[PDB]
């Protein structure tokens, strides 16, 4: 599990999105596994506007932050998880690391701030849903 809190906006994996998230929807995309919902109390995180391929992610199926090199956001054949079938996911940045289903929502961060959240995990690869192209989060 896990969310980003960029102001009064909560960023989560679309597949972990709660009834409250859907009842306070702002934007969602199934091909990315992203959804953003409105909050009443403000959060403590900032989004990265950059082309970094290095950072640190949180891996809940280990309780560790791991430093990683990660691939640029792309259309990636993911395969059967507990929460999706085998399929392509868009804007998925890839790194070599531990990612099980429940790791989803772990933050990937660089020197520029939050890069994205864990979305995918298979064959010793962790996949992150990029949020860097979503420029509209910082304002409004
Ligand atoms: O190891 C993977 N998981 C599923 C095969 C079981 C995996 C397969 C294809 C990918 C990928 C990850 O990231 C870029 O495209
Ligand atoms: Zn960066």
């Amino acid at each position: 599990s896990g969310a980003i809190y960029v102001g009064n906006y909560r960023v989560v994996n679309r597949h972990l999105a709660t009834h409250n998230d859907w009842a306070n929807l702002v934007w969602e995309d199934s091909s990315r596994d992203l959804l953003v919902s409105s909050t009443t109390a403000q959060g403590c995180d900032t989004i990265a506007r950059c082309d970094c391929q290095t950072g640190v992610y949180y891996c809940s199926s280990r309780r560790k932050h791991y430093p990683v090199s990660f691939s640029k956001p792309s259309l990636i054949f993911v395969e059967a998880s507990e929460y999706y079938p085998a399929r392509y996911q868009s804007h998925l940045m890839l790194a070599v690391g531990h990612s099980e289903p429940g790791d989803c929502g772990g933050i990937l961060r660089c020197q520029h701030g939050v890069v994205g959240i864990v979305s995918t995990g298979g064959n010793g690869l962790v996949g992150f849903a990029d949020v860097r192209d979503l420029l509209w989060l910082d304002e409004e």
